[PDB]
């Protein structure tokens, strides 16, 4: 009663570790990703400022929200598949390893975030963080791929329309460095899931190498529109051209989509360190986005983590984000560098693309 100080959720399970590479330990999908996040929140004293939420498994009408029967059984099949079964299925896919342990992380990691969801939206927290792993993003209806074994973002995305309304305005924001091919997919004719990444591009030559992560990808249908691809061609970019990008164009559709609430597709490949990604992006820099977003939604976010393959550079980053989730202020930004002559053609072609569904952009 009389309001009270917001509450930041955290949720992390130490089980969600237990898938890996039996064959390559050396895999950039590291267990240990989610473990040194974790102990970056413990050395911050950020860790201490968040009410804990725990983990769950997904139930198997849960993943049915976004992936097809045959999908789930077959993924579901791999707990006690052989040594030798379990490397030809993950064959089976585009860039896929799996344990026996590999389908109960996923489960849990979709689990962790429908409970991060329901804590916010029933008001028990205003935003939460999601130290999970495997990612989501790139797992289709149909298919695992790219790491992802289920579509952790798009299932959370349903569930909060399960226990709240159907047409519950949810916005998914995706600054992973590879584009989400399966949340673009599950969503391409949705109007009420709007679907916003930022992903270098290279005219269609950078994971996962197809042309449906192009700025003319609006939606099909009634989602015309509700697809926003950023996408980056020629340089190395920065705090400077996701600042410039955000201005723009997310938070201006953001603001007139009225998002009620925010989910981030949280990859930190971008970051400075990568090797995956070759960006320049400061823990700084995912301060400043994820203060942005916390205007939305009065401030219902939950960051899920999806890549990020520097221990230190993911460590630092998450961390930030929280921070300002926890409603500390935001720093300063140490370098600016010219923005990319590149960032403003792309961030032009998006314009010229959405200024017909959105009159925030004209
Ligand atoms: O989900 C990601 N990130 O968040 C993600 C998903 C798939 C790939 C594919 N893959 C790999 C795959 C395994 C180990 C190292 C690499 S390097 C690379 C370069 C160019 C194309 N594919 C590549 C990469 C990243
Ligand atoms: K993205
Ligand atoms: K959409
Ligand atoms: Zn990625």
């Amino acid at each position: 009663a009389g309001g009270s100080s917001p509450i930041t959720g955290l949720v992390y399970d130490q089980r969600m570790m237990l898938h890996h590479n039996m064959w390559d330990s050396h895999h950039p999908e590291l267990p240990q990703r989610i473990s040194r996040i974790f102990s970056r929140h413990e050395e911050l004293r950020l860790l201490s400022r968040c009410h804990r939420i725990p983990a769950r498994l997904a139930t198997e009408e849960e993943l049915a929200l976004c992936h097809s029967s045959k999908h789930i059984s077959i993924i579901k099949s791999s707990e006690h598949m052989k040594p030798r079964d379990l490397n030809r299925l993950g064959d089976e896919y585009n860039s896929i390893f799996i344990s026996n342990e590999s389908y109960t992380c996923a489960l849990l990691a979709a689990g962790s975030c429908f409970n991060s969801a329901q804590a916010i939206l029933t008001g028990q927290v205003r935003n939460a963080v999601a130290i999970v792993r495997p990612p989501g993003h790139h797992a289709e209806k149909d298919t695992a791929c790219g790491f992802c074994f289920f579509n952790t973002a798009a299932l959370t995305a349903r569930y909060a329309q399960s226990i709240t309304r159907e047409s519950l305005r949810v916005l998914i924001v995706d600054w992973d460095v590879h584009h989400g091919n399966g949340t673009q997919h599950i969503f391409e004719e949705d109007d009420s899931v709007l679907y916003i990444s930022l992903h270098r591009y290279e005219d269609g030559a950078f994971f996962p190498n197809s042309e449906d992560a192009n700025y003319d990808k609006v939606g099909l249908g009634k989602g015309r529109g509700y697809n926003v691809n950023i996408p980056w061609n020629g340089g190395k970019m920065g705090d400077p051209e996701y600042m410039a990008a955000f201005h723009h164009l997310v938070m201006p559709i953001a603001r007139e989509f009225a998002p009620e609430l925010v989910l981030v597709s949280a990859g930190f490949d971008a970051a400075r360190g990568d090797p995956l990604g070759g960006f320049q992006v400061t823990p700084e820099g995912y301060a400043h986005l994820t203060h942005q977003l916390m205007s939305l939604a009065a401030g219902r976010v939950l960051i899920i983590l999806e890549g990020g393959y520097n221990l230190t550079s993911i460590s630092e980053s998450m961390s930030m984000c929280t921070s300002m989730l926890l409603g500390d202020s935001p720093p300063s930004l140490d370098h600016l560098t010219p923005l990319k002559t590149s960032a403003t053609v792309s961030i032009n072609n998006v314009l010229r693309a959405h200024a017909p569904f959105w009159s925030s952009l004209r």
